[PDB]
């Protein structure tokens, strides 16, 4: 069942030009195997015409024979060059379509599955998959029809000249070969997959070390960093050597079998020529067939290995990239209300198992009101807002948005209704314009510049900020606070009902913090605001404060009513 | 270049490489006898065909078989040695890269992402592979087969054949070298765009959650699709030139070798040339394609994998200023900091530090504050040796920073960065980053001082597996990992750049208390917007638009300075 899905996926990557290039590759490979299967006859015809006669034969017929053999050899080589020209053209063609499908497939994945592996890994995963497709495209377009044509014609013709021992041992070889190899193909595929996986692990550890180089540099940790890579490389070499040995043995055993079987057919026809039983023309034809048969035998060996091993390694890739999906019912045409209220009823959550992060959170929040959420680091403030923000769907209990449950809300609509300002910043290595256009694609040059003022990012160091400012990897081109302001400027282009600010202002100074937080409430008057903070001034300003402790909501109401009642907020209000 | 490739080969690597060269050379000697054995077989066919002529035909046919078998055994043996050599050279190549990346400056490291550096290793590994191959296979072997051909065809006194044969190798080597550089440039430019494309994929995948939550599929997809279009166009440009060279080389061969075939046909028809010689000539025309092909590769592949490997060495071994350093420096337990008229720019376009003049001392805690963009991080980064292109001077008890080795500076100063850098590994590994030789107890002791020894009423294991960017942990728990590292280290200066922002007052004060206790003589610079640290410091420094605008005690500043007055009013 998964076998059919695989080839349909490869076929789909080919546009009209892609389908032509693929069929041209199949045709030219097939045509040349027909032509080259003729050539050992031509050689035999040349041999007899000369053998015996003492220069007494048609010199014009020898020239015609020699020219036909040349046409065979030329057309077979033109075919090789034409196939590789078509192959690269098809690689180029299928490449773009393959890569975008991956990016779009990665966008539709869940946050839990995305977080599982880094960029180093996903980047080299595309690499392995692309190459896997390439191999499969080749093995199909080249090693299916062509070796069958050359093997059929060879047994048919040798059978026609009534040589039973030759055609017999020839057919015996293809039989022993196809059996022996298939009885060892899976054993290679498994050893190759296991290797390729360790290779991903190794690219993953390189990108992990390079992304955290500054940390390792400043801790003078070259030895610790170098040794954990050197260990990964050692796991890679050992996995590669294990494949190499099996691969090397199969090749040597297949070579020794060929020498024993085809060697006998060569000795048999030698004795046949020495005892006048067999003609020289025929001897040359059997000798010519033994030599010609190696390439179709090679193309079969390849197919039996390469098709099974690239199908296994490609199966594993499609699995860890299209599998993880619970249900998600969603609503067909939903047009969310400008005013939305939040109702969390007996919400429970665990990231893994054995440990519960949210015990039985029961809350009720309303339009145009600001709420503060606090608690110790590990209580689950981020977790709770992430679930509200649809990061996770494996939760016990229910969450409503004006009667409508989250479970029945499409990820697109939820993201239009709620805007989560994350604890960590996510700045794209691109222009400032690009980072803000992330919030709204259709936004004009003015709408974007207006938003810079609202986030206090219109002027940096007495200089006006350009929308064309190039932003380095992780936006480390900008200060901690300037990073927070990019993410804040995004909110102003968006139009949400709920606004979550998870410690999203921590890097800003008192002036900026207050001015932006002011501008938020001004620009979004009816917006429900959840604010996560460990700071009294941010807790004070709220219409109501919620204290989360070890998963459960332990305290509610006004900050003043809590600053003495509650154990945690009294701990905060220890200073001054 | 070739010395760098040679160095990647250990003793087993050098054997495998020479075995590859030998076997390729030996097989070209053997296969160059082949057209003469075919001639003798054609000669015997037009003879008497006596018992001895039949026996000689068989012994001849056996020698041709030995040629064909030994040539194929050589191909299989070469590919077995090649993969063994690839495996061998692989590890050594990869570590040299990681170690080369560690020795690079922060400014140059920040220039490109992991997606880029990962695929950069890929391209160079493959460029080495190609070079190892074209050298071990396409140098001696085609020369042997081309020499013996002209020698033997010259011996049989066929001038037109050996003439046009030598003419072809001459026109070929000229025509191709004329277009090799044009191919290498088109290939390099393509491979570079390919890096750009892998860079944009890792950039998008690292910030997927942002793009997902902003429903930005179209903007994200469009950007990548543009990069892929820049990739296809760069690839198509190489493809066309590559395809033309191949078709023109093929058409030249058909015209030149086709004439040698027609000439010897007419020679056979007019009794001038024997059939035995006519076969030997076509047998040489057919045999010559593989050495012509290997020269076609050698010419084109050696140049294009040298161009793209030149680039890789340039961007991974250059951009070093000076660094005089110090031979054997043993830094004093007590160190004072003296910044004199410090000025700095990142891209020279704008000044970040105007003329910072400061003086700090042992065992005292100092607070640094100012608006976001003043340059607090910049200043401590320069103190921590992130950047060396600065005007003014920085001393450490008479010794200038310029004369301090990056290893010694990192042992004297410990910078707790604004953003956290958690390794995807065990908690043990993340803490061993600070001190390799640390025992299981030294590490757990440090977990208590970091307030990380217990998470959710459960004792924290040193074997806790930490996901990409440590997102397996809470904002504050991340900060605590970086804080726990400091307790294994032994510095004179301790910089805390907003490194406790994700912590509540209790823990912030509690960890900062255990820092001062465990490091009594340590000079502490604290960057904070909050007041629970500014009030605790021995002196406060206010940075505004590059210049230090206010100094002294916090209480004396919330009277004098409006910024410090307004900040304290947040009570
Ligand atoms: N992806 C994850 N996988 C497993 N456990 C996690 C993950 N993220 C967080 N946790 C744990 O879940 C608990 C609460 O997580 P989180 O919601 O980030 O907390 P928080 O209470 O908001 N803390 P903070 O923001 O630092 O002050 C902590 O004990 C974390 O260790
Ligand atoms: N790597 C960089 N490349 C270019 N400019 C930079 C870089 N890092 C910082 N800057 C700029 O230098 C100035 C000061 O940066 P930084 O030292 O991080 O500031 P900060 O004043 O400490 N702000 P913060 O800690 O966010 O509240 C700002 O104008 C930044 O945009
Ligand atoms: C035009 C009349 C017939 C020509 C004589 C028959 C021999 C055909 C040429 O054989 C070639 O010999 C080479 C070594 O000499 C091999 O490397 C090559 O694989 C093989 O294809
Ligand atoms: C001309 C009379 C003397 C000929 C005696 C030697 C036998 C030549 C065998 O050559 C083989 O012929 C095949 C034909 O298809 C090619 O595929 C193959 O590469 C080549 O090796
Ligand atoms: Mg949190
Ligand atoms: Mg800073």
């Amino acid at each position: 069942k998964q076998k059919n899905s695989l080839f349909n996926y490869i076929y789909s990557l080919m546009d009209v030009r892609g389908k032509f290039l693929f069929f041209s590759m199949l045709f030219i490979t097939s045509l040349s195997s027909i032509i080259i299967s003729i050539s050992p006859l031509i050689l035999a015809k040349i041999t007899d015409l000369l053998s015996g006669s003492l220069s007494n034969f048609s010199y014009e017929y020898l020239v015609l024979l020699a020219c036909l053999y040349m046409f065979c050899v030329i057309s077979n080589k033109a075919s090789v060059f034409l196939f590789m020209i078509l192959q690269s053209s098809l690689r180029i063609n299928m490449q773009k379509k393959m890569s975008l499908k991956y990016l779009r497939e990665l966008y539709n994945e869940n946050i839990t599955n995305l977080s599982k592996n880094n960029a180093g890994y996903t980047t080299q995963s595309l690499n392995q998959a692309s190459n896997d497709i390439y191999i499969l495209v080749r093995n199909v377009s080249q090693n299916i029809l062509s070796p069958v044509i050359q093997l059929i014609s060879t047994i048919v013709v040798v059978l026609s000249t009534k040589d039973w021992f030759s055609a017999g041992v020839f057919f015996l070889y293809i039989l022993v070969f196809v059996i022996f190899n298939t009885r060892l193909t899976g054993s290679l595929a498994s050893l190759r997959k296991h290797s390729m996986d360790i290779t991903l692990n190794s690219y993953s550890l390189l990108s992990d070390t390079v992304d955290n180089m500054i940390a390792a540099k400043k801790n003078n940790a070259l030895r610790l960093i170098s040794e954990r890579y050197e260990d990964a490389l050692t796991q890679e070499n050992n996995a590669q050597k294990k494949y190499w040995l099996l691969s090397s043995k199969v090749l040597l055993l297949n070579s020794l079998l060929a020498v024993i079987l085809f060697g006998s057919v060569f000795i048999y026809n030698i004795l046949g020529v020495l005892n006048g039983v067999v003609s020289i023309g025929h001897f040359i034809m059997i000798t010519s067939y033994i030599i010609l048969l190696s390439t179709p035998v090679e193309n079969i060996g390849a197919l039996l290995s390469e098709i099974r091993q690239s199908m296994s390694s490609l199966a594993g890739f499609i699995q860890r990239h299209a599998e993880n999906k619970a249900t998600s019912p969603s609503i067909p045409f939903l047009n969310m209300e400008r005013k939305l209220n939040l109702s969390i009823r007996e919400l429970s959550f665990s990231y893994s198992d054995d440990k519960k992060i949210l015990n039985s959170v029961s809350l009720d929040l309303f339009t145009g009101k600001m709420y503060s959420l606090t608690g110790p680091s590990g209580s689950g403030k981020s977790t709770l807002v992430k679930i509200i923000s649809g990061y996770y769907k494996n939760y016990f209990g229910d969450i409503y948005l004006n009667d409508i449950s989250l479970r029945n809300i499409s990820d697109e609509d939820l993201n239009d209704a709620i805007y989560y300002l994350t604890q960590d910043d996510y700045i794209f290595m691109d222009t400032l314009r690009f980072n803000l256009r992330l919030a709204n694609y259709d936004a004009s040059e003015n709408e974007i510049f207006k938003v810079l003022k609202l986030a206090n990012l219109s002027v940096v160091n007495n200089e006006p900020v350009s929308l064309d400012t190039h932003l380095i990897n992780r936006g480390n081109n900008y200060s901690g606070g300037q990073k927070q302001r990019i993410s804040l400027a995004r909110l102003f282009l968006r139009k949400p009902a709920i606004i979550i600010i998870d410690e999203a202002t921590s890097a800003l100074d008192y002036i900026n913090e207050s001015e932006i937080l002011s501008s938020i409430r001004t620009h979004f008057p009816d917006a429900l605001i959840i604010n996560i903070s460990h700071r009294i001034n941010l807790l004070e300003c709220s219409d109501c404060v919620y204290v989360l402790n070890e998963g459960n909501i332990v305290a509610s109401g006004h900050f003043r009513d809590l600053m003495v009642s509650n154990e945690y907020i009294s701990g905060l209000a220890s200073v001054t």
